[PDB]
DNA sequence: ATCGACCCTATACGCGGCCGCCCTGGAGAATCCCGGTGCCGAGGCCGCTCAATTGGTCGTAGACAGCTCTAGCACCGCTTAAACGCACGTACGCGC
């Protein structure tokens, strides 16, 4: 349902193959798991154990995602 | 034998001197601007030629309509796995 909302803002009256949604979910979760790996490394580097929004922002800054 | 007076010493204070801490002017580099100079790369013109242009023919990918058949959407109900909220407290964030 979330992806349907995002697509409605791009083009109206769209249908999705069930395999298209599953592929979107696969790449999304893999991106988020990998991001939390980099996020956890940043938090440990700051002599901390708890992840914080500054850790994710630092990770995406190093990746070049602005 | 005892009391008063005098001298000596210890102590307290009194203020003076010295030190440490807290607030402003000014000195000196390092930077920006500026007018003179000067030089070498930019911008321009010259002329050559090869790539763009043009006119033309042949063919096929593609536009288009027609038909069909998968699968994407809608709906619904039952179960329950999972999600939400609240309570507690301990160990982790962070400030020193």
């Amino acid at each position: 349902r979330l992806v349907r909302e995002i697509a409605q803002d791009f083009k109206t009256d769209l249908r999705f193959q069930s395999s298209a949604v599953m592929a979107l979910q696969e790449a999304s979760e893999a991106y988020l798991v990998a991001l939390f790996e980099d996020t956890n490394l940043c938090a440990i580097h700051a002599k901390r154990v708890t992840i914080m929004p500054k850790d994710i922002q630092l990770a995406r800054r190093i990746r070049g995602e602005r």
